[PDB]
């Protein structure tokens, strides 16, 4: 278990070395504004994913941080957000946990 593939097609997305503890915790517990319910995951660094539209800092989970949709760049399945243009770090993934499976190398 150290690696995180796409729940819906095993695209390599990220791995357990890569959590970031974002203000003392990988995981976030958030809400969108149509009430949707996220167990987020932050992660330092990503992969195989594909980054839609241009970056929004409207209704962000992370104080100074700007969004984009993150999805699986091979089955297009929401797998969560890429942040930017914040400080330590400049740039973050927070991934959907239930969207992910961890498995082997
Ligand atoms: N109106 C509407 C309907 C669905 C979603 C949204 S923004 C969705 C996410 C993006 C990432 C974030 O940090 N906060 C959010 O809330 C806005
Ligand atoms: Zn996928």
């Amino acid at each position: 278990a150290s690696i995180f593939r796409c729940r819906q097609c095993g695209q390599t997305i990220s791995r357990r070395d890569w959590l970031l503890p974002m203000g003392g915790d990988h995981e976030h517990v958030v809400f969108n504004p149509a009430g949707m319910i996220f167990r987020v995951w932050c992660f330092s660094l990503a992969q195989g994913l594909r980054l839609i539209g241009a970056p929004s800092g409207e209704f962000s989970w992370f104080k100074g941080y700007d969004w984009t949709i993150a999805l699986c760049g091979q089955c297009g399945s929401h797998l969560g957000w890429h942040y930017e243009g914040g400080s330590q770090p400049q740039t973050f993934f927070g991934l959907i946990k239930d969207r992910l499976a961890e498995g082997p190398a």
